């Protein structure tokens, strides 16, 4: 079997980890016949692949022919789990025959590529090199075995049709991840999911300069023996856009890091949450007037996309929840984190000041408690009891009093833990100001914006992304245009409830495999057949419902959501790949 | 170097005098005689009766000063003394109890300072730490004399 | 309803906590009609009961009549959970009419009491006072309601037949806990459970001076409208001894202290086990040659009874396990604790020496790690990495070397953490020497004997009984003559596996309510129909089976055993009491 992908040497997308995790199961299935094809990169040979100068034990003549004919190729082992047998093909080794190749490419699949797009030319030459390698291999393989070709990415798939143009007896599988033109559709201020039946595809690809990319994407999809797509909604949009119904859906699987004990994922949540509290205390010095044992932590993560990630709907849902909580007379208060990496400079002076004040209060408490420990030790040694008539000392009260005096503050706490480069055009802050969330004492919803990836090297919040995710109570991911969705899957594996939509690939996948997806904590929405107001009202209702449960009910919910990690593991998702490969083999040669 | 090292002696003597610490330790003097175990040639006996005379004199002047005399006289011995090790362990247990109580007090004081108030000592009692402290004091009680 | 027991003011047995826990449910069932009868003790009125000088709101005349007639009684609230309405009757208030009472007691149930047994005379006068109180109450109650009398203990039950001698329209319930003569049977060096069909009861009660006690016990059992017994085997022995088949069995229930999280009982086991390790390290300085992550902790607790608690069978089973582990080439090592309170003086010098050596090693490690922290802090401040060429310092190695030199030991570790007053007649040490367990390096079973109740005031092992029980891995309780059994029930509530026998009340109760009692961790034995060798071989097989599982399997076993706490709670055991009371009411008056 041959895996063809452009993301073997560079980590530009999530395909890298998907392939790395799938390599173990694919190798276990295919023995030593598992080969992977990828481009050669100067930056991806140092600590990314162990180059094997020795010839392949089952393949010696083709490498010699390829090297003698001018092109340069390398064999080796990918520095990932399992046993990978990877080949790296240089992009400049055969850069001297682009004109001849495109001259003989006119009659094959009739694709044209602009001369100023280096990436498209590199993909085209990669496809030519791959089809040449397959031709050489089958010529030198004595035609004894049968070769199956699997393609994961559209740049790497351009050569697939080339194989179909050479009458090569191989099984052709085309797998796509997302539509490139669909990404630009969502920014056109035109409804996309409710108009899926009518696309003027040719022109919208034309004037937007993405015509040829979609052209060979659709050519590869049509020419392939079998076509696969990541999720159900992505399959539907491919059918209504590429005019070809995918044979089967191929959701992405993720390896799960099991623990010795089932409940350990709870303990990792217990301590990590504490690390959050020490932060929030520091961010709320002089305004800590609410019980912190009755506080809920919500968060939304991922790339800084406003409409495509559902930040706005989450914001007005939280505003509605705040309005509702001020009429029910409840004491529950929620804190919402926005891990939205943006462009920022420096830190916020007030936030660091709050951290320093918290540390100073801790130091004062430490000194007073050490004095109390000394006095109590002496009294216990003499054989008495502390009557608290000497712990006053008439001196520690002075320092504690001036500490409390210093803690006093008049201005409101800030909403950002950084300093925005621009503030008149930042959507998040404009929406927050518009809806009226200023972290006031009378409010019941707090907003914390941290436009930077969480890392242990940061001065404030000394935790990475994984620990912070494990510390929260419920992740809200109201995705709008999300092909598959990795963050909700990661949260589900970690063992926390999540809120998703059927529009997202993960939500659609979960909605069609488990009945009644409400008792397991995966709160599904409906942004496809409902208006924005209905969706936000349903989200507010879900948020209130989550706020309604007790601690025991939350423990039940998290425990039940933990058991769903086995569903997303590759051990279960490999069945779809097996089915697709078997169907391709049957279609090619019985 | 004398300030801290003396402290290391106090932690010892406290351990050797659990249940009998009825004198102020800030007014304590430490005398010692070292060297090889020679009785007449090192003046151990004269030091002993001089200290006895000093003890007799200190009980008629009504003074509070108390002296501790160490005899670093290497002799032939086997094993340790069970009472001494018991006293060290009791001192360590008292230290542990004090540490736990002071950690609880630190947590409560941290919370009260965070909310912006003062400790009124109406919640440090907890009706539970007094029980453990009381049984600790009960354990510290001793009837026999400390060993020499 | 009236509860009559001698253990209301004194804690001599476990009936005190049973009644204290049952008071809540009984009061919730009976409203304000729940009254309890108990003796008055000078030591049990200070912080044990709130005396109510005010008359009972529904009862004023009987107390006045009782006080005016010479006897002294008190009303009040028991200082326990729920709302108790307790009456205390003085034992010396009516001590001036013992002769008249026993003169008129000859024709009622024909019982005679020795003059030199003060406790029996006190019980007899208590019964007379109780029956007089019932007579006065029913005379002054206008015979409107119906009174039900419940008796829990045999000393308190002597008056029950007196009521049956006065034609009082009340329901008579007699509940027993154990047979007094059976306790002395087990010390007669004669088989007891295999000869249950033939007892020469009259004589064995005669020459053993327990004739009259059994006499009024059997009289109360026969005269009672209904008879109840703690467990099935106790019911069988009562039927074959008292010649009266109990109507229903009444197992004792225990209140369970629930937690916010289900897995918290695991966490309490995680840290408490650590407190054990710090002990065992101290007890094994200079001989720590086995991995402590693969160590199992077994223990047996309770009163110091040799045959009645199964210490010997546990000992030879552990010896067989040791012999088996030295031929399989396994690395697993088990540590067995014997919490058998005996008479001891002082501590063991070697044990305290080991604790001190462990603390000294900890101090040396702390000093070295502080120096390393300082050096690493400096190197990180200057912006470099620790190359470990300066941490040597040529000085810390000297102190570490002399520390290691001090740690060296030649003699074997001791088997006792105390100093026995006598050693030529202590069964435990004689058996240990006979079977050959000396805590040698080549052995795989370690024995630690701690003849003292575990308390936080102890210098070594600074944990109480509950934490030590929660820290172990499996409690072995091969009871032989145990009426009900509280310790295995406590262990089951705590959430740990246990080993019991059908002879014990708990084992028999569990064996008849849950099918296949092996998957839940309650390993049952058979000491009734099998010889000693068969029982010890089965125990050894069970021990090896427990040693065979992995950590995950042990977690599963403990999690499943935790769920069985609801079975032993009073919420489920109150049904038997309700049934017994209803049957008594039906028998007395329809
Ligand atoms: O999940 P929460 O509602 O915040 O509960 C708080 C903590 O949750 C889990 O970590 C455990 O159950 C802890 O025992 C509990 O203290
Ligand atoms: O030498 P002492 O009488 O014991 O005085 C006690 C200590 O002596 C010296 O170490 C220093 O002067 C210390 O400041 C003092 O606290
Ligand atoms: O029960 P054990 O076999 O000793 O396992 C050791 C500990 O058990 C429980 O306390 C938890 O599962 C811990 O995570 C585990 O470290």
């Amino acid at each position: 079997l041959f895996e063809v992908a452009w993301e073997v040497a560079n980590k530009v997308g999530g395909i890298y980890t998907v392939l790395q995790t799938k390599a173990k199961v694919t190798g276990d299935e295919w023995g030593d016949n598992y080969f992977l094809v990828g481009p050669y990169t100067e930056q991806g040979v140092r600590t990314q692949v162990e180059l094997l100068e020795a010839p392949t034990p089952a393949l010696k003549r083709t490498l010699d022919s390829m090297n003698s004919k001018g092109c340069k190729v390398y064999f080796g082992r990918w520095l990932i789990e399992g046993g990978p047998l990877v080949v790296l093909l240089d992009v400049g080794a055969s850069a001297w025959a682009l004109e001849r190749w495109k001259g003989e490419l006119w009659d094959t699949c009739n694709i044209g590529v602009p001369w100023y797009d280096r990436e498209a030319n590199d993909a085209v030459l990669f496809g030519f090199l791959t089809t040449w390698f397959l031709g050489e291999f089958l010529a030198q393989s004595e035609e004894k075995p049968h070769v199956v070709a699997h393609f994961h990415e559209w740049l790497a798939g351009v050569g697939l049709c080339l194989c179909r143009a050479r009458r090569l007896p191989v099984a052709t599988i085309f797998t796509t991840h997302a539509t490139l033109l669909g990404r630009y559709l969502c920014a056109g201020a035109v409804d996309f999911y409710n108009n899926l039946e009518n696309f003027n595809v040719d022109k919208e690809a034309g004037e937007r300069q993405i015509y040829h990319r979609y052209c060979m994407e659709r050519a590869a999809a049509h020419c392939a023996h079998v076509f696969t797509t990541v999720s159900q909604i992505t399959a539907i949009e491919a059918q209504h856009l590429l005019k070809r119904k995918p044979d089967i859906v191929t959701p992405n699987g993720l390896n799960v890091k099991k623990f010795s004990a089932m409940h350990e994922f709870q303990n990792l949540h217990a301590q990590s949450k504490a690390r959050i509290q020490e932060f929030v205390r520091g961010h709320f010095y002089g305004h800590l007037d609410f019980n912190l044992d009755k506080t809920l932590y919500f968060f939304i993560a991922g790339r800084y996309e406003f409409s495509n990630k559902g930040a706005d709907v989450f914001l007005e849902a939280l505003a509605r929840l705040n309005y509702l909580l001020r009429v029910n007379g409840s004491e529950q208060t929620v804190v919402a984190f926005f891990i939205m990496p943006a462009r920022t400079n420096n830190f916020n002076v007030e936030t660091l000041k709050g951290q320093a004040v918290r540390k100073q209060l801790w130091d004062t408490a430490n000194t007073v408690k050490e004095k109390f420990g000394r006095k109590l030790y002496e009294s216990l040694l003499v054989g008495s009891l502390p009557d608290m008539n000497k712990m006053l000392d008439k001196e520690d009260f002075t320092m504690m009093k001036r500490a409390i005096f210093a803690t006093q503050r008049q201005s409101f706490p800030p909403v950002c833990t950084h300093n925005m480069l621009d503030d008149s055009s930042d959507p998040i802050l404009t929406t927050i100001r518009r809806i009226g969330l200023f972290n006031s004492s009378a409010d019941r919803v707090k907003v914390i914006f941290h436009p930077e990836f969480l890392s242990s090297t940061s001065p404030l919040l000394p935790v990475d992304y994984e620990e912070f995710v494990r510390g929260c109570h419920l992740g809200v991911f109201p995705s709008y245009y999300e092909p598959w969705g990795y963050t909700p899957a990661e949260c589900t594996v970690m063992g926390i409830p999540s809120i998703s939509t059927n529009l997202s690939g993960f939500g659609c996948f979960m909605e069609e495999h488990i009945a009644d997806p409400s008792a397991y904590g995966i709160y599904i929405l409906d942004r496809r057949f409902r208006s924005l107001d209905d969706s936000c009202s349903q989200l507010t209702s879900f948020l209130y419902s989550f706020c309604q449960q007790s601690r025991r009910q939350r423990i039940i919910q998290r425990n039940r959501t933990e058991r769903l990690s086995d569903l997303l593991d590759w051990k279960y998702l490999g069945r779809y790949y097996m089915s697709a490969r078997h169907m391709a083999l049957s279609k090619a040669f019985p």
